[PDB]
């Protein structure tokens, strides 16, 4: 039995961090039961808000690293309660009392926003959010105002907290205000900008820098123009080697659409780095791909790059009809040149979209899908129906 190997060098950043405060804690000095834990999850918290590619190899993948982000917000806030319990009287003396509980007051409304918050409108929630911060802040303060003294010690107790209050502390000040602007400098000009159904705009992009990324993976992207908000939105390439560079989009929401009917030609660009791990080359010899057809800009990345297969790959792309079908012609190109390729294609809009109950594929065959969340995670299922002795990986685009 063989759960989540690679995600467990993630998990155990957790688990060990977590223990090594309690022993510590109960060992020297366990003054306060639950602090202790409340704390560190917060420096995990922030940790895990790093968007570290260290970590993110440790914890795997974005969905994965955000994933634990809430697990320990959660855990966390619960713990504040208990801690809040431990206060009695919620005003208190105000000397500092005032300052733990003003934290939680702006602390649980926003945590009480990510359900809300998130349902409509992430820009907001993107400030909103940052509030947080301050909270923490004022959090710090609360404690250090109380037990100067231990904190100043040698106690393992102090070290621990001076190590993870300030890990937590550097990444929270960083990724404020620092990930957009150290991260993003990889530089960049824009190119071509091609226009595919109303879905979609294509944009080719050359860089000041030439880049590198392994086949299948994906980037957060930032602008400099004329009312187009710069901040950072995921994707996946559909063109990279050398100091070129190209992206694909489906309309979604405002901005996206910004970008499908006003990006002007000319505009400076940036770049933060490769990210995820739908690892196309490190796939097995035979690899099986599916395409939500709006999100098929991976798949297309690798057939952009190297033109001969490494080995022969079955696809699968699901489009619903001509109407919303894009990138047909240079699929075609593809499957005319390369004899390896084995290709079907889909217009859900007649007899429908596909289920694999009626379909046989190579078990030693890693299979390769993105797309809309809900078609994926429901194709992943069947797929697992299908045969464990399959190999099988899966990405739907959210947060
Ligand atoms: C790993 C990965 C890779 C890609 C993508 C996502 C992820 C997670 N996307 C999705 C891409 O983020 C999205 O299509 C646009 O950024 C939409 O931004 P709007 O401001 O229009 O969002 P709006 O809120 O108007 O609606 C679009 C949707 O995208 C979500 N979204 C987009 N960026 C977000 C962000 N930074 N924070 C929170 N939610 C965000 C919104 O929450 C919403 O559900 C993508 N798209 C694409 O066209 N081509 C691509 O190659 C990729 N690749
Ligand atoms: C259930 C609890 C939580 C939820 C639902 C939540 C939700 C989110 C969401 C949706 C984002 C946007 C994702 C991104 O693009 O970065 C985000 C970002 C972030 N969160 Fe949280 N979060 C939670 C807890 C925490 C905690 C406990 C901390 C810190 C201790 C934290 C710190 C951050 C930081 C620093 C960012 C990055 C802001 C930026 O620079 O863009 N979050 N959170
Ligand atoms: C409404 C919120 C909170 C209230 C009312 C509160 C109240 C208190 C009170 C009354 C004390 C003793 C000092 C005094 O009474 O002046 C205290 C100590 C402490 N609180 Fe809080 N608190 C809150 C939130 C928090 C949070 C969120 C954390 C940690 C994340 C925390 C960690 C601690 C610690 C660690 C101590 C002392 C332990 C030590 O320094 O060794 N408290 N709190």
């Amino acid at each position: 039995m063989e759960f989540s190997m690679k995600s467990v060098k993630g998990l155990l950043f957790i688990i060990a961090s977590f223990i090594l405060t309690l022993l510590t804690w109960m060992n020297t000095s366990p003054q306060f039961m639950i602090p202790g834990l409340a704390l560190t999850s917060l420096s995990l918290t922030f940790i895990l808000a790093t968007r570290l590619p260290l970590l993110e190899s440790w914890f795997h993948s974005l969905e994965k690293v955000y994933t634990v982000h809430k697990f320990t917000a959660f855990l966390s806030i619960i713990l504040l309660i208990f801690h809040n319990f431990s206060m009695g009287g919620l005003w208190g003396s105000r000397l500092a009392a005032q300052f733990g509980n003003l934290a939680i007051y702006i602390f649980a409304s926003i945590i009480l926003v990510a359900y809300l918050g998130k349902y409509i409108q992430y820009e907001a929630w993107r400030w909103i959010h940052r509030l947080v911060y301050l909270a923490y802040i004022l959090g710090l303060f609360h404690i250090y105002m109380i037990m100067g003294n231990r904190l100043l010690t040698f106690n393992l107790l102090s070290f621990l907290v001076g190590s993870y209050a300030l890990l937590g502390l550097l990444a929270g000040f960083y990724i404020i205000f620092l990930y957009q602007k150290i991260s993003f400098p990889y530089l960049g000009k824009i190119t071509h900008l091609k226009r595919l159904n109303h879905d979609t705009r294509e944009i080719q992009i050359h860089l000041s820098r030439p880049f590198n990324y392994q086949s299948g993976q994906f980037a957060f992207l930032k602008i400099f123009q004329e009312g187009f908000e710069s901040a950072p939105h995921p994707f996946s390439i559909s063109g990279g080697h050398g100091q070129t560079l190209y992206f694909t989009v489906k309309t979604s929401g405002d901005h996206t659409k910004n970008i499908y009917d006003n990006l002007q030609a000319g505009s400076k660009v940036t770049l933060d780095r490769a990210y995820g791990h739908m690892i196309i080359e490190e796939g097995r010899e035979n690899q099986v791909w599916i395409a939500g057809g709006i999100g098929i800009t991976p798949f297309i990345s690798y057939i952009r790059e190297h033109p001969i297969l490494d080995k022969q790959v079955h696809f699968y792309y699901s489009f619903r009809g001509d109407e919303n079908a894009v990138y047909l012609d240079l699929l075609r190109n593809y499957a005319q040149k390369n004899p390896n390729f084995e290709l079907h294609l889909i217009d859900s809009t007649k007899d429908g979209y596909l289920n694999f109950e009626q379909k046989e594929v190579p078990e030693h065959a890693t299979v390769y899908m993105c797309g809309p969340i809900s078609m994926m995670k429901a194709l992943a299922k069947q797929i697992k129906k299908q045969n464990p002795k399959t190999e099988l990986i899966y990405e739907g685009w959210k947060f």
